[PDB]
């Protein structure tokens, strides 16, 4: 096995490069996110992911700029970055072996559903990572099961792939063509260019619904099919809601469809608190969607705040309450529900 | 087995309903297109598809309206329609057992590529179906391998699913959110609302490319990823090309990427005329795209006009030259290439 040694800049510290040696280098992925390698750090034995992309001549790397800012337990951390041979930017990242996508698929093909305790744990930790990035005004713009990494032993979840992520500035236009099939907020389907970070929340509501249902709640390979499914559940959007999504669309015909009672969407066993949470995430009107911090404080996650909760393997839960002031900034009073007595 | 008798209106003739008896009714599909049944006509023994959808109170059914107009050998024909019980519209359709989607998939996972004779036959016949519908000004808006039905013995291809099809009128706005992942013209990805029938042609170019490559040419679950793949091949769009796709998008950053020579996109054995055809289908500028009729007259399909061509199973080719005046209207002089000497 090759040992590769690079001079690399720590992700968030002061700009002081270090000689970093790594080995066991194999490709684990190859997509629009570029080539991703897994490797092992010679010093610590810790496994890392290395994401390598070609670095444009003219611009700054947006993903790097965003990742240098972030340090949170539910987001894959940028450990180091370095340049290599045309120039390549390499990001040395936390390695997390599983994904919500693969796990939901194991359960689905075994004709079982993910135990609700995992739904609570994973979704809670997704919402934390969202409260955190949204507090910088960063929108991920591609929340989907594949971007939710999991450790099966600790039940830690980390959000990954910040290749779409962008600081959203009010009044500054954003491309509508972000977000992946199944997970796109209706305003994106309509072509909104003035959407907010609440698209990440819609996407998370779709993930939650998917974990509860055992399949995507709004399937469709085209926006038209996706909208049909959304309307089957939410009912037809009002004139107001449509104009908000896209002002140029008020003229189009829209079948008058009645709302499907949210309880009937899901299986009979489904906790009513899970259903209530979905309904407050999957709202046509962006401002009517819960914030990630309010999602965390939702009663669906009450069980996680019980001092006696344990993982199915017997272990303690992962870190759920180490909220910072930055994390809490959107609504500091929520810290009362959020940080329970035993964790203070 | 149930024998069901309905009073149904013939698809395109005079409005004179007939008693139609069918049997062997089974569900073959269920999606946004509705429930689709296969069944057998008691009189003739012919297998049919029956597409059943809920009919809105307020409007006419647009699909019905379009299907009643069409009669073409490469389009699934509306034989009859009837109402049943709220009220359900039932379309009685040609039944065709296979799809380009399923066939490309058999070859793909056997690590073989579809023989080029089939690529010619299928693509030619797709383009005929498009020349035909476009001559009514009808745009299908969801050309994808799944909507290309095939008879494996006769190598006849029929376009199906007119659920998103629409007569496109200049100056009248159209929803952008049609077309399926992999097959969307960049103008749709950009949210164009003033696109033309030429999106169907982009989509067909993606199908051709897919059949030659063994996999989609522009994969991606988000428009972002799709555009990355499109740009990797076509080079970055010029300012003018962008402005045409969406006027509001001119200010956005766009990495300068060189065009990848079209010859290097495909495997080495790939016929040069197939590549030439692709590059004329997959153009940023909509009016730069070949018309379906011009696509049919392309040299890639020269082999189909050879008096000696046969199907691999020994049979004659299916009907390829019975062009009508309606079909030829976009460009009547093309009939000189299109209808070869032996076929006149
Ligand atoms: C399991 N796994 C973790 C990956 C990790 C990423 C990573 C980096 C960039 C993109 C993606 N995308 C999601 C990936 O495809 C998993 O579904 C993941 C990271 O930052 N840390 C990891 O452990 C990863 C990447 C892949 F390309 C393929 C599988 C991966
Ligand atoms: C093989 N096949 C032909 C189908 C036929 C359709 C039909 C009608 C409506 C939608 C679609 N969609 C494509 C289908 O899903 C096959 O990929 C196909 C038609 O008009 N004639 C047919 O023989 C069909 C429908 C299904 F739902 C599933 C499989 C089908």
């Amino acid at each position: 096995s090759k040992v590769t040694t690079v001079v690399a800049t720590p992700g968030q510290g002061p700009d002081r490069p270090q000689e970093v040696s790594y080995t066991d280098t194999k490709v684990i992925g190859n997509g629009s996110f570029g080539v991703v390698y897994q490797a092992k750090l010679c010093d610590s034995g810790e496994l890392v992911a290395i994401k390598k992309v070609l670095q444009d001549k003219r611009f700054k790397n947006r993903e790097l700029q965003i990742m240098r800012k972030l340090d949170h337990c539910n987001i894959v951390r940028l450990r180091y970055f370095f340049y290599s041979s045309e120039v390549y930017l390499n990001l040395v990242l936390d390695y997390v072996p599983e994904t919500v996508y693969r796990v939901a698929r194991h359960y689905s093909r075994a004709k079982q559903t993910l135990p609700v305790i995992y739904v609570k744990l994973y979704m809670y930790q997704l919402f934390r990572s969202l409260a955190y990035i949204h507090s910088f005004g960063i929108c991920h713009r591609d929340i989907k099961p594949q971007n939710l990494l999991l450790d099966p032993d600790t039940a830690v979840l980390k959000l990954c792939d910040f290749g779409s992520a962008k600081q959203l500035v009010r009044g500054e236009p954003n491309v509508s063509y972000i977000c992946s099939r199944y997970y796109r907020a209706p305003e994106l389907i309509f072509g909104a260019t003035d959407y907010t970070s609440s698209i990440d929340v819609w996407s998370a509501g779709c993930v939650l619904a998917e974990l509860l249902l055992g399949q995507p709640i709004f399937p469709g390979d085209s926006g038209v099919d996706q909208l049909v499914e959304i309307i089957k559940v939410l009912g037809t959007p009002t004139r107001e809601q449509i104009r908000e999504m896209n002002p140029n669309y008020t003229e189009f015909k829209f079948p008058q469809i009645k709302a499907h009672p949210w309880t009937k969407v899901f299986r009979p066993r489904t906790p009513p608190e899970a259903i209530a949470l979905c309904s407050r995430l999957l709202e046509y009107t962006p401002t009517a969607r819960l914030t990630p911090l309010e999602a965390c404080a939702h009663s669906f996650f009450d069980e996680l705040r019980d001092p006696n909760v344990k993982l199915p393997n017997g272990r303690d839960t992962p870190a759920l309450f180490n909220f910072t002031t930055q994390e809490l900034s959107s609504n500091p009073p929520l810290a009362t529900i959020l940080i329970p007595p035993h964790a203070r």
